[PDB]
């Protein structure tokens, strides 16, 4: 419509004129903040044979206060597109203003509980509050549009705008017609696609006002049950996702905008682990090729990488970690099963025109395979080849199959194998079997064994084909070529030549053959052997890939190694390949140009040979430095009491008052006098005080008190020094009703209560409606019992100043309220030389909050990534105590000991200086009369990887500085 880059119809999109099945990956810049490691992961992506990231702008990060805007520094757009650019890596843009994405009110800014009216809807107040995020942040997405030369090609206006109640008009066309016009108002000419949260076709083409230009909806059909890791329950495959297609968008390319990656993990949750064993390498082949028999055209994987919920930026409901059991780890690491089986299924899309402009079939449980235990969902094309997918018809039986297949090609049906023996399906597996499937003018009749690539080069043509373990496959090719065994045994290598063809049948072997057919090379593998091979794009006029262009995919390499190939480029005589290395690696490059003589891998000339078949062998060396980190338990912890509140001298003048006589929370209206809702005063974010000052009359008894944090938030309550006691927490227990028996107090005396309210986050808004990111925190009712309620004047603090946030670095979110924190203790060198010498592993003998602050040194050698973990111990049944860390200034851990799950607690190069000084700034809240402490408190690494990675920046890292409008 708007512009020429990027166009649709029914099978698939266009870039600059030409088909391209999008491969998408779920990566949220604000859950990594360093721009140096953003590089790496968009560089992991495009090594799985992917073309698509697809990202979130978080607003609550970027409008903390209401009318400034500020992008910048580690919340910077712009060096996020670049690196996918860099990389070589279309991005799909969905910037909200809503995004759901477990964050802190779905993206929604606290202030929003000031907003009167219906969120998500046409009410004037919210559209209003929303346009100075969107025309800025649509603003920045233009300019870096594939219109302009950028990475952009799609953009997401709203999300999941699915369900609505309590007297909306849902759909409401005026209201997403509103939202696609802001954006189309700021210059944003690409594609509008959207992400029903189920396939219900609103804002379908079609539908009018409101209308989106391709329809997408969600899937994750797995579920969340993260503790029964083995368990795929019945029916949970989807069968019926093409017949809604065809009735909902028949005219737009089918697309699912988030299809299961994973799986979050609450609060007390059995760990992303088991996350990660779930949605493993089974999961994936199975799932992910069933979306393929429907002919898919633009899949998004949420997420690819997950990353960290670094300073309260999470929703209530999860904690700091957001590693989501993905391909790529929260650490970056790609060990896990699943990112090599995906890179598989990656690179068999990535060479396959055929696949989008086949017709697809209903399933079927005979015609194709000789057992109805299987399933075949044909792909079938006239000339451009046909595809088969094949599973279990019961999708979560672990029996091993054998079957025999009848298939139609150009040279009529055949049945399969034509030499002998049965194909094997074993267990939770599916094959994507091909017939006529061109690789660059030779036309395999069929192959059983699925590819992995294939290539042209100037001295013939290779394809990978590759097997599971105990398989036997066979395949075709049209030629009048005999075949011959290059490399490897004879043995289990059966052939037949006819007038027209030859074909050839083998048994799967943990050792590779290579066979050749006229000018054609075709490997045979096994899956294991597989997964250590990587197709790069080779840079001519450079040393970036480029994005997935027809032509920069013909001209790619061949790269059999291990834990990660890059890049690759061509310059003068030399051949340049970057990679990342987790052992010795034997490296071995295939489709070398005849004008290289000389391979470098890392900048560093290596030595090669070169075998009988043209293939480039060499040896890449890995043996580890000696990794020192420092003891931390050693260090010089310097405290200091963090809530100084609960002593009879503290003056608190100065604090904001709690005294509004009407809230502008529309949710829920006040049962106390004046509203004690943080977010009526600016304070959204981290842990809440709250002081109420009354004078005794000397009768009074109990003080009862309804206090809500969220999902596992804690409060302790002191009456001037005196502990009156704590509700501990539970997942369960979103507020809790105390009742607490006060000391005998003093006729006409003044007391003040003091009260510490964790804020876990605020609530997300998934019912466009139930106004439920308006879901209040602080006191909700309260009783001092036989005096009226005004006996009490109340004051509070949240993070200091509220929406006029200190952190302008750091963002909105990262700190609370807490004295040491308000003073700006928690950043490097705070003024702590004369403090008191105390660890936390010494702790607190009463209930209350202490503060401690250490520096340690690192001295790790450059060229490897050394991924550092945080671990807080646990060993035995803990008293309750929650700790916050925060690492140079950023919070990288919060902790509950009764609650979990996580000890472990990684924390990034760059947020880390690995050649310098850093600042650990440690909270810890005994909610416990007898206090608590630490059991241990250590840093650990795992596995070093030898790196291609550049030099890691630090980011901006503030020290210590006094603050002018503290309370002080
Ligand atoms: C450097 O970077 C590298 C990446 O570039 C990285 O390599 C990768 O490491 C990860 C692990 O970190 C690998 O992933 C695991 O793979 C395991 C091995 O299975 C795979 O490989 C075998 C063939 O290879 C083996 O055999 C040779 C010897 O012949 C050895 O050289 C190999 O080391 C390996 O041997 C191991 O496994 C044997 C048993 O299989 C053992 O006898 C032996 O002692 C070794 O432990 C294939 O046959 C496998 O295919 C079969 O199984 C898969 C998966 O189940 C099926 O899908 C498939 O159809 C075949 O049947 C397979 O490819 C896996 O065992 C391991 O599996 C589990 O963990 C994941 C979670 O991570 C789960 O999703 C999954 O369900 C499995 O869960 C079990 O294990 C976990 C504990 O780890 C439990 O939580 C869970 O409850 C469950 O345990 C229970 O069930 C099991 C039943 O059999 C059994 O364990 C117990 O009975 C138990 O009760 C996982 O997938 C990955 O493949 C590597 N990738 C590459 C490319 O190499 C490397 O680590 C990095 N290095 C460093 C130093 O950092
Ligand atoms: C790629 O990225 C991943 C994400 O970043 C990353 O995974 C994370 O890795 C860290 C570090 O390894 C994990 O933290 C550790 O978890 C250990 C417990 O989990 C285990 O328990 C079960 C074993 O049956 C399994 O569930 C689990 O395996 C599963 O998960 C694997 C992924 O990790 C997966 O591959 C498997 O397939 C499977 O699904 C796993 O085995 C935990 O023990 C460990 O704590 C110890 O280590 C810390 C660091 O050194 C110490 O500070 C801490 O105090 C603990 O050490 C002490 O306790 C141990 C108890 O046995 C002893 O072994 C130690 O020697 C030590 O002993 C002292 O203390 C004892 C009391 O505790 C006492 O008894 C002793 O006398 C002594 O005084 C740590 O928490 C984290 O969970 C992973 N996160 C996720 C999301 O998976 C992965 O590693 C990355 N990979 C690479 C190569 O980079
Ligand atoms: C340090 O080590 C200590 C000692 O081991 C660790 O302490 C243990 O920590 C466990 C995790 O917090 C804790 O188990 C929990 O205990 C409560 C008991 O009431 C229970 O509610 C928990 O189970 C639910 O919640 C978790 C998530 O927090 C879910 O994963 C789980 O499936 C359960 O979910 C159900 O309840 C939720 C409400 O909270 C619902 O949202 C959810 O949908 C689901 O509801 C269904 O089932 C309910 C009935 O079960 C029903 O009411 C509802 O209508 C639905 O049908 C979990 O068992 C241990 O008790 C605790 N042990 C000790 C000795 O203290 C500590 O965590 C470790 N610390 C660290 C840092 O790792
Ligand atoms: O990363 C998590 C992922 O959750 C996805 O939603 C999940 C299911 O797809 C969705 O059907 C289900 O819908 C729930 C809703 O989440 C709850 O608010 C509940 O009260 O009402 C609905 C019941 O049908 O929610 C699942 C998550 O638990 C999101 O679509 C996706 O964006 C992610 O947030
Ligand atoms: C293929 O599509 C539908 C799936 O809804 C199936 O029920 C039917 O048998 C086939 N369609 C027709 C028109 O026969
Ligand atoms: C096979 O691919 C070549 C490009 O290498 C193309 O010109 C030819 O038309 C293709 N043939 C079919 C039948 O798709
Ligand atoms: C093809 O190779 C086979 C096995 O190596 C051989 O026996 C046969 O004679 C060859 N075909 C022709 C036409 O020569
Ligand atoms: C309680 O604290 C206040 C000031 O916070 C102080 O003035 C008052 O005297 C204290 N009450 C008692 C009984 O000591
Ligand atoms: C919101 O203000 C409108 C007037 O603009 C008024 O009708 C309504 O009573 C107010 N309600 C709340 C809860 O603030
Ligand atoms: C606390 O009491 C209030 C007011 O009666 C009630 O509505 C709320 O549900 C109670 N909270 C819990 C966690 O039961």
């Amino acid at each position: 419509l708007l512009q020429k880059y990027v166009t649709w119809d029914d099978k698939s999109l266009f870039i600059n004129g030409e088909r391209i099945m999008i491969f998408s990956g779920e990566f949220h810049p604000f859950r990594l903040p360093v721009k140096e490691l953003q590089l790496d992961i968009f560089q992991k992506v495009k090594a799985l044979g992917f073309n698509c990231v697809s990202f979130y702008v978080d607003w609550a990060l970027v409008e903390g206060k209401p009318g400034e805007y500020r992008a910048d520094g580690i919340f910077d757009l712009e060096p996020f597109f670049d690196a996918a650019s860099e990389a070589g890596i279309y991005l799909l843009a969905r910037p909200g203003p809503y995004i759901n994405a477990e964050s802190s009110g779905g993206g929604f800014p606290g202030w929003l509980q000031r907003v009167n009216g219906t969120l998500r809807s046409s009410d004037k107040a919210y559209l209003d509050a929303t346009d100075n995020y969107v025309s800025h942040v649509a603003a920045t997405i233009a300019k870096y549009q594939i219109t302009n030369g950028g990475p952009i090609i799609l953009y997401q206006p709203e999300n999941e705008y699915t369900s609505g109640c309590c007297g909306v008009e849902f759909p409401d066309p005026v209201y997403m017609q509103y939202v696609e016009d802001q954006a189309r108002n700021a210059g944003v000419v690409i594609p509008l696609i959207n992400n029903d949260a189920s396939a219900s076709g609103n804002n379908a083409p079609g539908t009018g006002k409101g209308a989106v230009d391709i329809y997408g909806h969600d899937s994750y059909p797995l579920g969340f049950d993260c503790a029964n890791p083995t368990v795929w329950p019945s029916g949970d495959l989807p069968t019926n996702f093409r017949t809604l297609h065809l009735e909902q968008s028949p005219t737009t390319p089918y697309a699912i905008v988030q299809f299961q990656g994973g799986s979050y993990d609450p609060w007390g949750g059995p760990g992303f682990a088991a996350c990660s064993e779930l949605l493993n390498n089974e999961f994936e082949r199975v799932f992910y090729k069933n979306d393929f028999s429907f002919q898919i055209a633009i899949m998004n994987l949420y997420m690819i990488f997950g990353g960290t919920n670094w300073g309260n930026l999470g929703y209530p409901n999860g904690y700091t970690s957001y590693d989501y059991g993905s391909a790529v780890t929260e650490s970056r690491n790609i060990t896990r099963e699943k990112y090599s089986e995906l890179k598989l299924l990656g690179n068999f899309a990535k060479v396959s025109p055929g696949y989008l402009t086949a017709s697809p079939g209903n399933l079927t449980t005979s015609g194709y395979a000789d057992t109805t235990d299987l399933t075949v969902t044909p792909l079938l094309g006239n000339s451009t080849g046909s595809f088969f997918v094949v599973r279990h018809s019961d999708y979560s039986s672990e029996e091993s199959t054998s079957y025999k297949l009848r298939l139609p090609t150009s040279a009529g049906s055949v049945t399969i194998p034509q030499l002998g023996g049965t194909l094997t399906l074993n267990g939770r597996d599916s094959k994507i079997h091909v017939t006529d499937y061109n690789v660059s003018g030779t036309n395999i009749i069929y192959s059983t064994a699925e590819v992995f690539t294939w290539k042209k080069f100037a001295d013939g043509k290779v394809l990978v084909l590759y097997g599971g373990a105990g398989e036997h496959h066979e395949l075709a090719i049209s030629t009048k070529s005999n075949v011959t065994v290059i490399e490897g045994s004879e043995s289990g290598i059966s052939s037949k030549q006819t007038s027209s063809s030859v074909v050839v049948g083998w048994d799967v072997s943990t050792t590779r053959r290579i066979i050749q057919v006229g000018d054609l090379k075709i490997l045979l593998l096994d899956r294991n052997s597989a997964y250590n091979y990587w197709v790069p794009q080779l840079a001519t006029d450079g040393t970036s890939p480029g994005f997935s262009t027809p032509e920069k995919v013909a001209s790619s390499i061949i790269v059999k190694a291990g834990y990660l190939v890059r890049t690759a480029y061509l310059k003068g005589s030399g051949l340049y390949l970057t990679a990342d290395f987790n052992a010795t690696t034997s490296v071995e490059v295939i489709g070398v140009p005849s004008t290289a003589k000389n391979l470098f891998i890392n900048g560093d000339k290596t030595s090669h040979t070169v075998d009988k078949n043209g293939i480039w062998s060499a040896t890449v060396d890995y043996n580890a430095p000696d990794i020192s980190l420092p003891s931390l338990k050693d260090l010089d912890w310097k405290y200091v009491d963090t809530l100084p509140e609960i002593q009879s001298s503290y003056d608190d003048s100065l604090w904001p008052a709690a005294d509004l006589k009407q809230t502008k929370n529309t949710l829920r209206s006040l049962t106390t006098p004046t509203s004690l809702y943080s977010s009526d005063y600016g304070f959204h974010t981290g842990y809440l005080l709250y002081r109420g000052h009354f004078t005794a009359t000397g009768n009074e008894s109990t003080f009862a008190i309804d206090t809500q944090g969220g999902s596992a938030f804690g409060s302790s309550v002191w009456l001037n020094g005196t502990y009156l006691g704590s509700w501990t927490g539970l997942y369960a227990n979103s507020d809790y009703n105390a009742t607490y028996n006060l000391p005998q107090l003093q006729a006409g005396k003044t007391y003040v209560i003091t009260v510490v309210i964790d804020n876990m986050g605020l609530e997300e808004n998934w019912t466009v409606g139930e106004d439920l990111m308006k879901t209040p925190r602080g006191i909700l009712n309260f009783l001092l019992a036989g005096r009226p309620s005004s006996a009490i004047s109340w004051k509070l603090t949240g993070n200091l100043g509220g929406e006029d946030y200190e952190d302008k670095v750091r963002g909105p979110l990262n700190e609370g309220g807490l004295y040491a924190e308000r003073q700006g203790f928690h950043q490097p060198e705070p003024p702590s030389q004369n403090w008191k010498s105390s660890s936390p592993l010494e702790g607190l003998s009463e209930a209350g909050i202490g503060f401690y602050s250490a520096s340690f040194d690192l001295d790790l050698p450059k060229g490897w990534d050394v991924p550092l973990f945080l671990n807080i111990g646990n060993s035995t049944t803990p008293s309750p105590y929650r700790v916050q860390v925060y690492v140079n200034g950023y919070q990288y851990a919060k902790y509950i000991s009764n609650i979990g799950p996580q000890t472990s607690f990684p924390v990034p190069e760059g947020i880390l200086n690995y050649r310098g000084t850093n600042w650990l700034a440690v909270t810890l809240w005994a909610l416990d009369s007898a206090g608590g402490k630490l059991e241990s408190l250590e840093l650990s690494y795992t596995t070093p990887v030898l790196t291609a990675l550049g030099e890691v920046e630090s980011v901006d890292q503030p020290k210590y500085k006094k603050r002018k409008g503290a309370y002080h």
